[PDB]
């Protein structure tokens, strides 16, 4: 339901108070969870090998780096999913959301259900995206089990 | 063959009542069952009374009573329902509110039968995929286990 | 990897077709284009079809992006993705109401094009499947529910 989750998110978000009360909701959930105050803090954090399994990341960051730039500072050394956090849905911030990540947005107020759920179907869809046998397999299942099926007629 | 007999329960939460049979036909065409809900107060009654449709389709605006956006709260207080909304337009705040209280998105008040159809669908199996999930009921989970009991029952012929 | 799927990009500009075409290429699609609309409805009409649309939302003096997929729309359940520079909201309602499958930004960077080409056709052909009854999650609960009665009656 809530049980412990192998993925690790980092979330990026220069307000403490959201950085921490985000990282509960998800700890509370299952995932392992670590905080960035800075688009340049996260982008030292992954370089330094520790890879998480999904970015939840500001658009904005505060004075340095913001998230768009992040995201593609982030992009030449890993191929993450980042699922941007967002306070509006203003048209300029869409645009610079929808030109570096495929995986989307959650609003700052969203319900707790939401966050979690589009966290699941964001790291659904990247394990989706990295990969036919599916068929074949199914195929021989279904004849085998009319092999068997018709014997014990 | 996209019209077959869905059997999938869909609830229309709209006050217009031109509007909620309008959407009721189209979701019927293609072979949905359909129940309407004039108001927001209507549609919780309808849940926490036991009626569990298997998706929503809720207009962010439903006149004197609650709106969508608090209807959708109060239904995520009972059940995990996929809600997608009615919205006649995009503007950032709609949006805005939208987005929070659902995963599910949204389809235009003037979006096209196959458009209608095609959210809904997707919304379901988005549904199904995450409640599969939830429960560990994974499509390749389930595929060790049929192959592994078709060796023990192939085994059993002497 | 080396794709078996073929994409159709609907594009007034020949350079941003031709950009548009060889990132697509550099990743196993097969491709093809259209200068305008009321070319991309003959080769759909003439019986080709493409298992994904790319499609300006504006295109040249012809049909616009939105008109162009209508017409596909009634002759076809292909899956239509358009090319946008800017989602303002007159335009993303145009969007939203004739495709269920979304757009990409003009901008995107390569991978975000190139993942929601993938998604966009991984999610056609689940609604492909499930409408016609093939898709994997049925197919199973058909052989689980069978297998199911068959052992059942082994277990006697
Ligand atoms: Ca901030
Ligand atoms: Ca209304």
């Amino acid at each position: 339901a809530m049980s412990l989750k192998d993925k690790k998110i980092l979330i990026v978000e220069d307000s403490k108070f959201q950085a921490k009360t985000i990282a509960n909701i998800l700890n509370k959930y299952g995932y392992t969870v670590e905080i960035a105050l800075t688009g340049e803090a996260a982008v030292e954090k992954v370089s330094g090998g520790w890879y998480p399994d999904l970015i939840l990341m500001d658009i904005e960051l505060g004075e340095g780096m913001d998230g768009v730039q992040t995201a593609l500072a982030i992009q030449q050394i890993s191929e993450l999913p980042v699922v941007f956090l967002t306070a509006h849905t203003e048209p300029a911030v869409v645009e610079k959301i929808r030109s570096v990540t495929a995986y989307g947005y959650v609003m700052k107020s969203a319900t707790e259900q939401v966050l979690i759920t589009i966290v699941e179907m964001a790291l659904r869809l990247y394990e989706a995206n990295v990969h036919s046998d599916q068929d074949s397999r199914l195929k021989a299942i279904e004849r085998e089990l009319e092999v068997l099926t018709n014997y014990v007629m």
